């Protein structure tokens, strides 16, 4: 699949909040660009002057992710942090000379991201008491990837001492993204574990941090809560489930070419670290079926 590279998939079955550091650093921003950052401010001037109704947005940017000894004790995962914008990503990544720019970076920084805005993105693996993953369809009329297939999630919006701050601020912006979107109530919902990070190759490999969250209702109810929303309680346009049986084996299945990069990696990952099981008995032919 070489629109989706995994950046990191996490230990013993994905990390809680608790065992994670963030370092928050303008060490970690963007570079300014080679001809310098006027290029951005041309393609944010045009949009305005199409689209007067849109405004910037602060985002997280991940530089790095660093996994300690497995098996060791303490912080198990260090994210290395810095700030981009709505603004800058449209000037960067989602410019027509992104590949270029992932060039440039090579050359003078030994980064093919080091002049790219790369928001961090955050998705689920959102399981239900019947043993269901949670799919919903995009809009035919959004840029993003339309009329494709996501799982719940986003691109958490700022404001270990402040660090730990912002990983508190990454693990409920993914509850709350599924609790505006899936109408789900909080209360039926798991504390996150981080399953892994994946890179959007398409677009010019922008990561999403993936989480396994499980929540006490069955698909039956999810869906009468979902629908209960009505059309404006979400910006999806359906909600559907695939059995967690049937997940295994969700990238030989036609499903999977109508699958956006970022819900390619929340299942590859949900698949690698939550699936596969280590043990005699999860390992055994009759619950684990060869092929
Ligand atoms: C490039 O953007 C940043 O680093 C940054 C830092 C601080 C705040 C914001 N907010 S906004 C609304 O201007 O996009 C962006």
């Amino acid at each position: 699949d070489p629109e989706v590279t995994l950046l990191l998939q996490c230990p013993g079955g994905g990390l809680p909040q608790e065992q994670i550091q963030a370092e928050l650093s303008p060490a970690h921003d963007r570079r300014p660009l080679p001809g310098g950052d006027e290029a951005i401010t041309a393609i944010w001037e045009t949009r305005l002057k199409a689209q007067p109704w849109l405004f910037d947005a602060p985002k997280f940017r991940l530089h790095s992710a660093t996994l300690a000894p497995i098996g060791s004790r303490g912080p198990q995962l260090l994210l290395r942090l810095g700030l981009t914008s709505y603004r800058d990503f449209l000037g960067t990544n989602w410019s027509s000379s992104a590949a270029w720019l992932r060039q440039q970076g090579a050359t003078d920084w030994g980064d093919t991201q080091a002049y790219l805005a790369d928001p961090l993105g955050v998705g689920a693996a959102l399981a239900t008491a019947d043993d269901f993953l949670v799919f919903l369809r995009r809009s035919r009329q959004v840029a993003e990837a339309p009329g494709l297939v996501d799982v719940p999630g986003g691109h958490p919006e700022p404001q270990d001492l402040a660090g730990q701050l912002v990983v508190h601020e990454l693990f409920s912006s993914v509850l709350q993204e599924i609790c505006d979107e899936v109408n789900l109530p909080l209360l039926t919902l798991s504390q996150p574990l981080l399953l892994g990070i994946a890179r959007n190759e398409t677009s010019a490999g922008r990561a999403s941090a993936e989480f396994y969250v499980q929540c006490s209702l069955t698909s039956e109810q999810v869906r009468k809560h979902y629908l209960s929303g009505g059309p404006e309680a979400h910006e999806s346009t359906g909600i559907f489930f695939v059995e967690t049986q049937n997940v295994r084996r969700l990238p030989e299945t036609e499903m999977w070419a109508e699958l956006c990069p970022s819900a390619k990696g929340a299942i590859i990952l949900y698949n690698r670290v939550q699936g596969s099981p280590t043990g005699a008995a999860l390992g055994s032919p009759a619950l684990l079926p060869p092929l």
